[PDB]
């Protein structure tokens, strides 16, 4: 039931190529959109990340990419899902032809959100939040992407200078410590990068000075986008305390207000 027939996809363009390698665009039995990612050979913990698919496969939220299978009786090994066609958040956010408005980047925060409340309901981590991973679709909805995928990669720099520093608490960064408290704080880096029309964080330091920084407790500062209601949200999700930092409910309710006082 996790398997797809590689027989019955329609290769039609190249999207662009990341860590486990190279994503088309196709079509399903002739019709239906899909994403096509290809494993390359090596990159992946492959039997962990078969059995991890199963489990993938029964996550379903409206903005949470869905998976529709694997194909695993060749290699390389693909991963269907959802097509979206605007591609990765960041890129997009750095398009500044888009103008957006405040209030669409707050309806990304809120999407985002509502995507991790959901995985928070079901015990499921992301691990590696960023623009980078999430997806923007046809109508300009984000959804989350390669949610809890950081597990199942074999090149160590990403376990290492390919680390996610400017996206981690002082728990993660000191001690390894990964938790819901690891995913909020990434959610609060997330919606800095969106405020800020996709900035890399910490823009002027090295990931060495990132953490350092972040080690004497200093943040990030407010982007010139969000407004003080906005920016009290995200900065609630760099507390030094894990356990002094809001769950996903309540960033969702707390964005709900904001939204609804910002109208
Ligand atoms: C930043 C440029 C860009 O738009 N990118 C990066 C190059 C590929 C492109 N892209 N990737 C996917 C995609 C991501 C993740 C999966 O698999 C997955 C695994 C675990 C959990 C969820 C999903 C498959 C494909 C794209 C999709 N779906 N649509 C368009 N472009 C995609 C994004």
């Amino acid at each position: 039931s996790w398997e797809i027939d590689p027989k019955d996809l329609t290769f039609l363009k190249e999207l662009g190529t990341g860590q486990f390698g190279v994503v088309k665009y196709g079509k399903w039995r002739g019709q239906y959109d899909v994403a096509i990612k290809m494993i390359k050979e090596g990159s992946m913990s492959e039997d962990e990340f078969i059995e991890e698919a199963k489990v993938m496969m029964n996550l379903s939220h409206e903005k949470l990419v869905q998976l529709y299978g694997v194909c695993t009786k060749q290699r390389p090994i693909f991963i269907i899902t959802e097509y979206m066609a605007n591609g990765c958040l960041l890129n997009y956010l750095r398009e500044m032809r888009h103008r957006f408005q405040t209030q669409q980047l707050l309806e990304m925060c809120k999407d985002v959100c509502e995507a991790m409340e959901y995985l928070e309901s079901k015990q499921f981590l992301h691990r590696d939040l960023a623009a980078r991973n999430c997806l923007v679709n046809d109508q300009g909805v984000v959804k989350v992407s390669d949610f809890g995928l950081s597990r199942y990669v074999l090149d160590d720099e990403y376990t290492g200078s390919k680390f996610p520093v400017r996206w981690s608490p002082p728990e993660v960064l000191m001690y390894s410590k990964f938790s819901s408290k690891s995913d909020i704080w990434a959610f609060g880096v997330l919606m800095w990068e969106i405020y800020s029309l996709g900035k890399m964080p910490y823009e002027r330091f090295t990931n060495s000075e990132t953490a350092e920084h972040i080690a004497q407790g200093l943040r990030l500062y407010r982007p010139h986008l969000a407004s003080e209601k906005v920016y009290t949200i995200m900065y609630s999700c760099w507390h030094e305390k894990a356990d002094e930092r809001p769950t996903f409910k309540i960033l969702l309710s707390n964005i709900l207000d904001v939204m609804d006082e910002e109208s």
